[PDB]
This record gives structure tokens, sequence and C-alpha cells, in this order.
């Protein structure tokens, strides 16, 4: 028992994370096999991020300039190009540390690891969510991009996200492994907001079947609703609207505790009429969105 | 910017779990060098679990009862000893993927990472504090038991922590990496209950501190206080009385952002007596005390 934001296991992603400077500029990798993959505003200065032009950018740039480091030893760049926003590095030798892995785009609501790295050294891993707005909440610092966001399927790494920028909010803004921005955010420092971040409703859902299967209950209740009397109200908290496909991926919690899924959208409904009344809920004063319903199956059954 | 519970990058420690089987017992171990570290209940039959005599149930077991699995392959046990409530296999192989290591008795209110394994595999990573009661809010399930509390300076892993046992109240109890227990709980199923669980005030101040560093500012207010006058109301409030050691390791935190150490405790003092207002605090709703001043600073700094 007990319930926690867990992240994946990080060690075959910190296989992985090298060092690229460009210039001036260096910001993390992602080395897999021959190909070091990289937020392309490497090759950028300060003044180049106002209204940055990539491919006249690239045009001055060649293999001797990517200096790309793994550890303390330095990989020979063989071929370079541009892949949307990420720059591959075509490197001579295939990483010998290289997992099992797929370039996944993930859905708003799925949640992923992130292995925050600087000057291509892990400094920690923790659990995040790609919110409804395709921005994370994430915790990175000037010479975090390049860092990698992941799932893991057994012994297959699945890279979902790469950083690449902080928006004035915050909140961050970054791409999948094909170099496509999650979002209508691009990687130029200009006046980008993001839109309303709505609450991952089956996420929070899922939450809650977490609580009672960890012994916190006191927020089930007596009554129950329908699908569309509980968007009514998921609409004026700012949730995502709950679909029949959500209650279906909530099925083995439902089965699992033998509590019916509109029953705990009842729970959920007094909760967000109510609010809390000083009482917590998994150690948490505030309805958590960022476990999956896969998330808690997983962690409450033990997957390694 | 951003504010995450990160756990350490867990890879140095993913190449020393291995699992361990005694009779019916399957369990998780720490491999470093030659020596194999696990709980020494794997002896126990579930039985045996009521009142254990350990020197005596060890008596009946030889080096070829414990099986020693790391990944695919068998570990040939040479040696086989107990010290305190862990047992020492010592097995014919150095393992490789040995990391620079020591092992620390944690102090309550230190942070740590733990790796939760399940059968020598790996599942998850989350950041954990030792409870002021010894105690600790991890997320665990039957066969969890020898999964490794730690934490990372550079190259060098300092174990810290073995997951021994749940107590009924779904808090976890476990011992250093010398076999003694954090409290006063022994590897015995009776009646184990913990005692208050205090508030780690010092991280309580080291989070407002992040929060300031990040643009979380509301709670700041116009007054100050006394260490006396502030552990008056921490005491009626079950947080930890504020020493002058509290006071100088916030030093650096109250040095970056300008404001005080009395002054963070006056505004402490506010959000205790009227609560958070319906308003969060690095998106949190309660005031979090599992971040220390140094996790602070290096979060906020990026130590890798
Ligand atoms: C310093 C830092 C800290 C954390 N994580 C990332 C960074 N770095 C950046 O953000 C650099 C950058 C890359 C692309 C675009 C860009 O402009 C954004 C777009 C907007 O509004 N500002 C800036
Ligand atoms: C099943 C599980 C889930 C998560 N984490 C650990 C476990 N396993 C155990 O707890 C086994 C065990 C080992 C030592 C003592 C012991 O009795 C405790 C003492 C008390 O009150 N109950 C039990």
């Amino acid at each position: 028992s007990g319930f926690r934001k867990m992240a994946f296991p990080s060690g075959k992603v910190e296989g992985c994370m090298v060092q690229v400077t460009c210039g001036t500029t260096t910001l993390n990798g992602l080395w897999l096999d021959d190909v070091v993959y990289c937020p392309r505003h490497v090759i950028c200065t300060s003044e180049d991020m106002l209204n940055p032009n990539y491919e006249d950018l690239l045009i001055r740039k060649s293999n001797h300039n990517f200096l790309v480091q793994a550890g303390n030893v330095q990989l020979r760049v063989i071929g370079h190009s541009m892949q949307n926003c990420v720059l591959k590095l075509k490197v001579d030798t295939a990483n010998p540390k290289t997992p099992k892995y797929k370039f996944v785009r993930i859905q708003p609501g799925q949640t992923f690891s992130v292995l925050a790295c600087y000057n291509g050294s892990p400094s920690g891993v923790y659990q995040c969510a790609m919110r409804p707005n395709f921005t994370i909440k994430g915790s990175f610092l000037n010479g975090s991009c390049g860092s990698v966001g992941f799932n893991i399927d057994y012994d297959c790494v699945s890279f979902c996200y790469m950083h690449h920028m902080e928006l004035p909010t915050g909140v961050h803004a970054g791409t999948d492994l094909e170099g496509n921005f999650y979002g209508p955010f691009v990687d130029r420092q200009t006046a980008q907001a993001a839109g309303t971040d709505t609450t991952i409703t089956v996420n929070v859902l899922a939450w809650l079947y977490a609580a009672v299967i960890n012994g916190d209950r006191w927020f089930l209740n007596r009554f129950t609703t329908t699908l569309n009397d509980f968007n009514l109200v998921a609409m004026k908290y700012n949730y995502e609207p709950l679909t029949q496909d959500h209650v279906d991926i909530l099925g083995p919690l439902s089965a699992q505790t033998g509590i019916a899924v509109l029953d705990m959208c009842a729970s959920l409904k007094e909760l967000l009429q109510n609010g809390m009344n000083g009482r917590t809920i998994l150690g948490s004063a505030l309805l958590e969105d960022e476990f999956t319903p896969f998330d808690v199956v997983r962690q409450c059954s033990g997957v390694t």
C-alpha cells in the first residue's frame, strides 16, 4: 500500500544522454544507435532566438561545428540534418548502451517520466503529464534543453518528449523525437501564452480508485450521476469532458474496487462542488490528475 | 523554473538489484562487490513471522538454500551471515556494475530516493523522506522487501534504507544497510504502531524559499517573529521545533532570496494559523515537508 508520483527507472535513458555544443551553446542530446538527437536551437545565439531562420543558420554549420561528448569521450560527427525542430547528428559510433526504443507522439492527459539533464549529465527524474493545453509542468533550468520524456514497457523505452523551451508563465514546451512541437509553440523567443489548462478528469477518477484501494474512502458517497450530468459539472470546473472511452478505460479499476464509474463520478462531483473541507486524499489537499488509469493499475499491481 | 518532487537518476542502483529466494519466499537484494544484502525475513514462512527466532531459523539454512539471481544469471553463494536484520550473502562474483558507494544512516527529516523493485526488477523511482517518527510514506507491495533508499553525490551512491515491512497503518519501516531499523520497529508480524508524525519545519521553510524563487509569493507578509514565538505556533500544529542549526542551514536560501529566515517563519506562522484560503503554493494545497534545504538548492541550481 501507499501511493506515490512514481517515475520509471531511468538507467536505460541515462546511458543515452550526451552533451552537444555548438559555438557557445551547450545542451543535451539523446544518443540512440549512430544518431544524436537534440533541439535545433543549439545553433542559435541569444540574438538569433528573437527571429531565427534555422535553414539559413544551419548553412553556416558543418559536421565539425557540432561537438558531441558522451561522458569524457568525444563522438565524431559524420552527418547532420534538421527534422522539424530537432537536429540529427550522425556519429560514427553506435551507442553500445542503446536500449530497445520507439519514438511515440503522446496524447494530452498521458503521463511520462522526465530525466532532467545538464551538460549531458542526469540530475533527476520525475513524473509528468502532457497537459490538455500541450505544456508540461516540469522542473527545468537553462542548460536542460534536450532532456527527454519517456515511458518503459518491460525493456522498450518509448521516447515521447524532448524539452525545448520555457514559457514566460514558467510552464514548459517541447517536441516529440521527430521534432514536432506539442501544441502551437514555436522555438522562437517570442510572446507565446498557453491556453486554458484543463483538469484531466479520467486521471482524477483513476486516482480516486487508487485512493479507495489504499484505504482513503471518506469521499465515497450514497449518490450516482449520468455522463451528461457529470459533464455539466466538469465544464463549470474546467475539467475535460468524460466520454464512454474514459469509462471503458476505468473498467479494470471499477472491477477491482466494485465501485461503478458513474458512482465514482458522483463522488468527484460532490468533491468539485464542496471541496475537501480541510481533508486530504492520498496525502494531497487537491484532486491529482497526473496518474492515468494505466499508472494506477501498474503501481497497485507492481509491474516491473 | 518549476519545482518537482525529483528523485535521483536510478541507473547506478538498477545495476545492483538482484532477486533472492529462500524456500518459498522471494524478495530483492542489493549486490555490491561480492556481497548481496537483503532483509533477513527472507528465511521466514508466514507462520514464522508471528514470533521468529532468526538465529534458530538460520541454523536450518545453508549457502545452497539462498538462490540469488541477477537478471537471468545465477550467482553462486559461498557464505552467509546475519548482521542485525539483514543477511549478507557472499557470492563468488563481484558485481561488475558496482558503483562507488557508502552505507549511511540518515537522520529523520532527511530525504532519499527509493527504487521500488519486485523479483529483483525495478518498477519505479520516487522521492521519500525519513519521517520524524522513523517511518517512510512509500509505495510498496508484497515482494518489494529489499528495495533500497539512497542519495547520489556526483558518482557516489549513499545507501541509506532497505525496505522491510508495512505497518497496519499503511506506512513503511525498514533498516539502514547495516540492518538496524529506523525507529522502534522489529521484523515481526506483531502490533506495531508509529508515533506522532510531526511536520519537518526546516523542510517546509526550504520549500517556501523554493516557491519564492519560482514566482509563488502571495504568502509573503509584512511580519516577522522570533524562534521562541514561532516554536509556540509550531508546537500547537505538530511541527518540529526550529533551532538555530535549522536557521543556519536555511542561510543560503535566505541569502539568495533576500528574505530573512524569521520573516519566512512569520509567513509560515500565518499559513499555519489561517490556512491557504483555497490557494496553492508550487501546485500544492498543503505545506510540503519532503524537500530539505539541500534539495531546494540542488534543484534550483541544477547539480548533476
Ligand atoms: C532558459 C530555459 C529554462 C528552462 N527550460 C528551457 C530554457 N530555455 C529556453 O527557453 C530557450 C528557448 C528555446 C526556444 C524558444 C524560446 O523562447 C521561449 C518561447 C517563449 O515564450 N520563450 C527560448
Ligand atoms: C506485504 C508488504 C507490503 C509492503 N511492504 C512490505 C510488505 N511485507 C511485510 O510487511 C512483511 C513483514 C516483514 C517484517 C515484519 C512484518 O510485520 C509487520 C510489522 C507489522 O505491524 N506488520 C511483516
